[PDB]
């Protein structure tokens, strides 16, 4: 089954800069950081609809990875989404998880980061509360990865 | 004018560690982390209630600190409590920014993490969104990148 979960976060950041930062310079900046993420890798494509990346990192004291699929790319309006589909870092019970988002104008010059997550299960399995909490937790915490980088480097943006 | 915002975040991370993270190991981990604050003084007090430090920051493109002052510790029930009293961090439009935190088990073994926050205008001045979100913000900003820390060294907790 489809298990849906939809959460917004406010940001100081400009809609345009924040974009970009989260579509086309995350790869480069997560394994810039110092955070989970160790690499990534493009196994099909270089970016467009249809992409696979493969990006490995550490989940405590062990190594694991998940398939990455770009699913759909809004230019125009700060569209953007795509999914999990694959990995030894893809919870048993999933059969993939799908993001959808896009970036509003939000208060004082800032925007509004609005994201949708998709739960496929594997066979019709329960969606555990913890499983749910998981993936939103390690969204939120590579948003704020980003966001904070943004922050910190204001000559790049 | 006072207003009030509360929110709650689950983490998969034991109650009694995240607390320690938050309120004892905070400190230290701020100047192990590469993140916007520099540095922490103890201005009066060792960290007991009515202790006022001194949170200095590099906010990309300037410098600005705060006040920090320890309104109560509640260790028996994980509770915490603190305010932002002064300094050029804090905003004009603001007199005050209390902090009410407090940690409790998830009922299937994570923890959930419980804030409100208390903004304090000057004379029944409105709060303007820009400056509500920032705080929002930083916080989250904060919290993440300790629990960040934690799940990046279970051989520390
Ligand atoms: O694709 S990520 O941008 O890291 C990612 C981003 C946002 C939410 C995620 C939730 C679960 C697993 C991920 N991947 C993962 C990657 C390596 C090891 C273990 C899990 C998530
Ligand atoms: O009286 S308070 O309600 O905290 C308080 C409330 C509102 C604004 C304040 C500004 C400066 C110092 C305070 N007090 C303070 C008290 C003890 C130690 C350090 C600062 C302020
Ligand atoms: O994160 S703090 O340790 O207080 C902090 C430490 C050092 C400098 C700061 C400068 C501006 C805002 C802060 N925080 C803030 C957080 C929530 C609401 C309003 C201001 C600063
Ligand atoms: O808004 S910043 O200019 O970085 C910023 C400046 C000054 C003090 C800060 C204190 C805590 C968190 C921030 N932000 C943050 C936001 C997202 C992720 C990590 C940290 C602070
Ligand atoms: O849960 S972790 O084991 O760190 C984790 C492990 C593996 C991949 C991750 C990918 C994105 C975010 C995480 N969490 C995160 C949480 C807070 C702050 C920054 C990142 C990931």
């Amino acid at each position: 089954g489809v298990f849906v979960f939809r959460d917004e976060t406010s940001s100081s950041v400009a809609p345009a800069k924040l974009y970009k930062a989260l579509t086309k310079d995350s790869d480069t900046i997560a394994q810039k950081i110092d955070g989970p993420i160790q690499s990534i890798e493009l196994v099909e494509g270089n970016g467009g609809v249809g992409t696979i990346k493969k990006i490995t990192a550490n989940e405590g004291d062990k190594t694991s990875f998940v398939l990455q699929k770009v699913d759909a790319i809004d230019e125009a309006n700060l569209g953007y989404d795509y999914s999990i589909v694959g990995g030894t870092g893809l919870p048993e019970s999933l059969e993939k998880l799908s993001f959808e988002t896009k970036v509003v104008a939000g208060s004082g010059g800032g925007s509004i980061s609005k994201v949708t997550l998709k739960f496929h299960t594997k066979g019709d399995a329960p969606l555990s509360d913890a499983v749910r909490d998981d993936a939103l937790a390690k969204g939120a915490g590579f948003f704020k990865a980003i966001e904070g980088y943004v922050l910190a480097n204001p000559a790049e943006y």
